């Protein structure tokens, strides 16, 4: 089932970011999603993976740091800068 | 009943601290907490001795600054390090 380990991802900076964010570093998976083609949607990934984690963390610090973890804010801000930009790209960026 | 007077005290900070916070003397009190052993506990006994001190002031800037002593805060925020540290060591800190 496994491909093969000698193959380059297909996808390297979702699989990056994705592993970044399932361990709460915040800093390396932002700077991840900053090199990601999709940035919108790995930005809305990353916000429900936190606000899932958030219930699961043990430390209170983690978990308040899960709960600011403002990646929607991130989706919010690039697609303010998209509809400001084209407004005719950006719903098909939506859909 | 007194003890030796060539005797050193058993717990110096804990009386300088005490002695300082007697005389409404905040700046130097708060030296003497900042180098004793335990400090949530001297921050409370200050708190508590600072309103209980505020009633039985006569000068209005003197009760003034009494009501401000927040030693309360001092509590509050050293805890608050300890707890987001630990937070298994803050529990038996507590108790």
């Amino acid at each position: 089932n496994l491909p093969d380990m000698d193959r380059r991802c297909e996808h390297p900076w979702r699989d990056l970011f994705l592993w970044a964010i399932l361990q709460n570093r915040q800093e390396m998976a932002n700077y991840f999603w900053a090199m990601g083609p999709e940035a919108v949607a790995a930005a809305l990934v990353g916000c429900k993976i936190m606000k899932e984690m958030a219930h699961l963390a043990t430390e209170a610090e983690s978990a308040r740091s899960m709960k600011n973890a403002k990646y929607e804010q991130f989706a919010m801000d690039l697609f303010s800068e998209c509809y400001s930009n084209s407004e005719d790209r950006a719903y098909s960026l939506l859909v």
